[PDB]
């Protein structure tokens, strides 16, 4: 037996392998990765790694040979047609090395979407359907880590919490929320051909946060949204590179769409409640 | 100025061309073939053919350089999941080479479909929407050309068209027919970010199909449905591929679950008047 | 006679060509770049502008033709063991070009280094001797400019520099006092069959940059040392893309293990005095 | 389960493929070869014969799919850095393909040697360390039949051993034992990771085997050594092409400089007692 996780050094990833070797020996887990040394602390644990690379398909053949449950994680890059063909490799060698099933990291609600990286995940899924490999189609809803973490100090002396995403609902949960769901699936049974859309049941807006944010510290902070052009400009004035200012810019963007809108039991049937978004600012201070 | 048909040495794309140059001058037509040889008959015409293989990302990267429109027919490969690595690598070079205008051969009513095929269609119409190139969708009935060919001679005085296609409808229309869509929506404006499903509004049974064979040629025709293992014999021993034979059971299969039952006014309205199917039986004969 | 440079629209090779321009006439300069029409600013000024390709054997005999002496910037590439292939390509397309000169941009202290990319460069020194081509390697420091740069800001503001660097010491230099060896070694004579270990003689560590960050700008800095762990989430989370918080984070585990940590006079011999730590960051500000 | 030998057309790859035998099925054999066809005996004995030619990656590929061990043994060339890229090419489809072990036939004390072929080897192990598969560096001593072979049937007939090796001590081993090694080391636990100086712990002189000469051929004997000027000249004269006069002279240099003067135990442990010089020369007559 055989459980594969692809992006391992990357932050879901290895919280992925971490939540496995709760539930299996690490002589069971095998971590996937391009670099190997990088994942050494991993093969201290007694992990197997073995080197995959999206980018080069004569790889992936001794990445995923042998292996019964694959976790394929999607793709960093943000050329979305490049990760099509990416995706279409990973999908091709883990048809050919004989894989039992596949789990894919997608996009909640993808069908409704207003963003073209819905399509990519789309047209990965449809990819795995072709192949005839059990299935399971975790459609993760954006990471709460990435809202909720150290940068909120700046809020507090600030007094504010600035966005673009204006009165947006966010339906995110937490990255380990999303890691813990992956490991359950594939360590139980029940969940061949099932498509899951893993969001909160509990949403969220930016005053809640902010809200939140001024009883948790004690200093008030409010949410003052603005412009998308306003706050790709305040990340820059404090430091942060204009890519990254146009990735954030462009998340908050949709949030104001309703893009992180709407809800579903699915992550809660699966691993039980959620972290309420107060205990998540606390563990953040 | 310039448009380039992939697969232009298959019959379908051959069809395209000869519709094209009803419409614009042989310079402004460009084919796309695995064989550059195999594709003189073209050239004397006047048009240029290129060198394009769907298994070679760098060969389309040239193919594709300063076309404006291409239609691009999908690969004939019986290996969905390859198919999907070809179609995203086309996908991927046309977006790369600046195509101002993509059409796609895909499949009628896909969604709905029963057909592993229908998965791979899917999975390229998402890919080319990443790209954000306007797009046309040319959802393909099947070929009437398929079940109307040279094997009717060989019924004829047997006396039996045998299918596992029980009473199912069908919608097939000839390549002729689709290849004029696809010519006409080339060479027209108005057909950006469109899907159409173009099959027949005048859909037949097999036990019509007797009736009309009947009709033109000499004696009693009758439809009988078989099993679909019982298909495979009068087949397979009858000295045909056992994958190709399967291709075939599996399409009669459909048929008899209604797979080519519903309809669309789609083609005609582009093209007009359809060929009636006893004027296709003639012409196979 | 004619000096060639590799990586020409780089940061590196940019300033190189700066520098050789206040030495030489520029029809003596031939740049190497992958995308020659980006570097048309360069052929403007009378700098002949080539195309180069390490995975490319034939666009490499094209650009080293006829070139007296190359400097051979080292690829950029994260496969260290692809990376070993495209610099064997390099290595050959100059032997076979009958070059008379490489100089060779390496890594300081490779034969004591704990990180692999330091057996790409000793492979690819041992590759150049086997050319017989009289050689100079310019085994370069981490670039000052990685760690003090205007994103130093998210750090002012913060009241922290964040890192996994511990109290490791950084013998680094910036770009312009390499690029500047660089073109030394290239216009002047007494530097064939030379290895020079580039770095600095007078070296820092986080704790005083952040002691110079304060002075400079007014307000409280401290160092933040954390685990590697840390660092990578901190980023991932902050924004940063996952394989360049990858970088950050493995270049700051490097420092933390004395990576950094050894000097040397050779580019202070070479260039004359170095510039302090002090003045890089009012020059990043 | 499997272990590959490339070279296995060559006269070590041979010896290894024929000592491997002894020690496991003919089954568990791959034969990498330049052509097939001429390697039908190998096939003959029930070992695995498939195509692979240092120069072209993909039949690498191809070639290394699936192997758990890998037996690389160097180029027979004589470009030294067309060696390093068709070495480098190996080395990334050894990576690729997840070679588990990869046995690497280098050169014994080559960071000692002043003779060119050992900047390849040299760099080969550096390209083996980037892709972190567990090794064993075959370090090989000179190959003893380079000086006693046929060709020593001219200097019975001369009277003379004509070389510019001085009194220099010569640690040369057969390639037999060299194979038996290489066997060895891919048939037993505990290698991994291990550098082998594999040279002889009774090494002679010119003058002796001068004297053997003369005890085996009843004809007299004696070793004149001369200036490398004189022995490339007197080779040249023989009809050596000047090409390989360089080499041979530049050998026997360096061993009257001491090169091949240092012995180690490694082989001897691993092997058992050598070969008698005697038993060679007989032998090579």
């Amino acid at each position: 037996f055989s459980i594969a996780v692809t992006g391992a050094t990357g932050q879901l990833g290895g919280l992925v392998i971490q939540h496995l070797m709760a539930a299996v020996p690490a002589s069971q887990i095998i971590a996937i990765v391009r670099n190997v040394e990088k994942a050494s602390t991993l093969a201290d644990q007694g992990v197997e790694v073995r080197h995959g690379d999206y980018n080069q398909p004569e790889s992936l053949q001794k990445a995923f040979a042998g292996v019964s449950k694959l976790l394929f994680i999607s793709g960093p890059h943000y050329d979305n047609t490049l990760l099509i063909v990416q995706h279409a490799n990973v999908v091709k060698a883990a048809r050919d090395a004989g894989v039992k099933h596949i789990a894919y990291t997608g996009y909640a609600f993808a069908e409704e979407s207003i963003i073209p990286l819905a399509h990519v995940h789309l047209a990965t899924e449809y990819a795995t359907r072709t192949t005839n490999i059990p299935y399971t189609f975790l459609r993760n809803a954006l990471y709460t880590d990435f809202f909720v973490n150290e940068g909120l100090r700046a809020s507090t002396e600030s007094g504010a919490i600035v966005t673009n995403a204006g009165s947006g609902i966010v339906n995110s949960v937490t990255r380990n929320e999303l890691a813990l769901a992956a490991a359950t699936v594939l360590t139980e049974e029940g969940h061949e051909n099932k498509t899951y859309n893993l969001v909160s049941n509990q949403p969220w807006t930016f005053d809640e946060l902010a809200q939140i944010l001024s009883e948790v510290s004690g200093k008030k902070v409010v949410h003052q949204p603005v412009s998308f052009e306003e706050e790709k400009n305040f990340m820059v004035n404090a430091g942060v590179p204009e890519p990254f200012a146009e990735i954030t810019a462009a998340i908050y963007d949709a949030i104001s769409k309703g893009e992180a809108s709407k809800t579903s039991d699915d992550l809660q049937k699966l691993i039980g409640s959620l972290t309420p978004l107060k205990e998540t600012v606390k563990q953040a201070l």
